[PDB]
């Protein structure tokens, strides 16, 4: 088929998606081309042996306010995670405790470090901002230091060290902390509102979606009707000043005045373009790549650990599993977990045999909760790395000295092509809400042209 559009999609993910829905509420025509036999992208919602779970990316945060408009024009429903009872903290020393309220712990040395450190990033987060971080005075020496030399320079309390990159090494980036720069830990810290919002997992990961985070996707696709193309990989982007034309597997060909790129930057060397992207996106796209996380399920036939009087949620920088959260599905009576392996810990862990790779997470899981942790009736690890039309996750950042160097180009436009995706937003930075701000963004920007 060759059709005619105003806005020709690469990829339906929430990105593409919101995009396509901005788009046609303006009267503009549009197609949206996705590589995989379904909608949602980097958010997924499968059954393993029988257990719903969320594959991808799941969890909205109180400032995520695009999101939630969204959710509430679409006819979603939220529900929040289970928080009741204690935490547990494991030590640099291995000492594992329980705890309830805002701070680790530790001794009160430690206990002041953080705070002094968290402060510090909040006011640097401040001061500098998600939306152009790279133009502030103080850019180029945040961009230049990775963020892991960074906490060295700012204090001598490697506990309090390790916990910082917790969560923006482990628990956000998903690279190790020397491999990144502080603009890039800045960055994500004024992208979620401030540092304090991503410490705290009942800001962070306070809701979910009633139904799965995958059915934003699937209803806004819904809504398209037969401008939604699956297992339709694009291989060709042929362009000049006044339009492009879109090739893409099955034969699809669609002419229009614009194309988005919906996709992770990782993935925009995956087309042909014809004539070739300038040096500058050729050189920019080099220095993007996704994180590498393993998000891991357990599901037991209850959810035990609140019998203990746990909630659920552990943290320890030196473990295998560095985080475990309450994951129990809405009305659902058997308990899940969902836990992190990240970066250098998932390559390790990745080497290992699937069998001796469930031992040794569970072994973790255990160290947390206990030794019931040890049986569920179903284990599954969310696999994106192997996934050709992911790569990886949760999302792509520069290599370090990127951010300052290319951040000003990574949004925009080629002549008639477009660039949509979490990966480059400012608030709601690598989450869903940064795929629905980064959507609309550009949607409208092509409306008022
Ligand atoms: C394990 C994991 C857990 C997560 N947890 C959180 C969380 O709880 N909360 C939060 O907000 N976010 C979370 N995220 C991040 C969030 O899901 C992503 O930021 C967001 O969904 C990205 O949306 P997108 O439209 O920008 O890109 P994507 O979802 O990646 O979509 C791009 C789409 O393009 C398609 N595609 C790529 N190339 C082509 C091509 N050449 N032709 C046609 N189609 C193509 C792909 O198949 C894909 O559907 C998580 C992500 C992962 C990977």
């Amino acid at each position: 088929p060759t059709l005619q559009r105003d806005v020709a999609i690469v990829g339906a993910g929430i990105s593409g998606l919101a995009a396509a829905t901005a788009l046609r509420k303006a009267g503009l025509s549009v197609a949206v081309i996705e590589a995989r036999d379904r909608v949602g992208g980097r958010t997924w919602t499968d059954t393993i042996d029988g257990a719903v779970l969320e594959i991808g990316g799941q969890w909205v945060s109180p400032d995520q306010t695009a999101l939630i408009s969204l959710l509430d024009e679409l006819g979603l429903k939220t529900f929040e995670r289970y928080r009741e009872g204690e935490s547990v903290y494991i030590s640099s020393a291995g000492e594992r405790t329980r705890y309830t309220g805002d701070s680790f712990p530790t001794n009160e040395t430690t206990k002041k470090e953080m705070d002094r450190l968290i402060d510090e990033m909040d006011d640097l987060a401040a001061q500098i901002g998600a939306e152009e971080p790279w133009a502030h005075p103080l850019a180029r020496d945040l961009d230049t230091v990775s963020f892991k030399q960074w906490l060295i320079n700012q204090s001598d309390d490697a506990e309090a060290r390790d916990n910082i990159g917790l969560f923006i090494a482990g628990g956000m980036l998903t690279k190790p902390a020397h491999s990144f720069s502080a603009l890039q830990a800045v960055l994500m810290a004024a992208s979620a509102g401030s540092f304090s919002h991503l410490v705290d997992e009942d800001f962070i990961l306070d809701k979910r979606v009633i139904g799965g985070m995958q059915q934003v996707s699937i209803r806004m696709a819904e809504a398209l009707g037969d401008d939604v193309f699956l297992n339709a990989p694009v291989r060709t982007v042929k362009w000049n000043e006044s339009g492009a034309t879109v090739l893409a597997d099955g034969d699809i060909r669609v002419e229009a005045s614009r194309v988005i790129l919906a996709v992770p930057p990782n993935l925009y060397s995956r087309i042909s373009y014809d004539p070739p992207l300038p040096r500058r996106q050729h050189q920019m796209h080099q220095h993007q790549s996704l994180g590498l996380v393993i998000k891991v399920h357990a599901v037991y036939e209850t959810p035990f650990w609140r019998e203990d009087g746990l909630s659920g949620t552990g943290f320890g920088a030196s473990e295998v599993v560095q985080e475990v959260y309450d994951n129990t599905n809405h009305e659902d009576d058997r308990g899940t977990l969902v836990a992190f392996v990240s970066d250098e810990k998932a390559d390790a862990m990745f080497e290992l045999s699937a069998e001796e790779r469930k031992a040794t997470i569970l072994a973790s899981l255990a160290r947390y909760l206990g030794p019931k942790a040890e049986e569920p009736v179903v284990y599954y690890e969310s696999d994106w790395g192997s996934e050709e039309w992911t790569r990886g996750c949760y999302a792509a950042s520069f290599d370090l000295g990127g951010l300052h160097r290319y951040g000003a180009d990574s949004r925009t436009p080629v002549g008639p092509i477009h660039f949509s995706c979490s990966d480059i937003a400012a608030e709601g930075y690598q989450h869903v809400d940064g795929a629905v701000r980064m959507g609309q963004r550009t949607a409208a920007d092509i409306i008022a042209r």
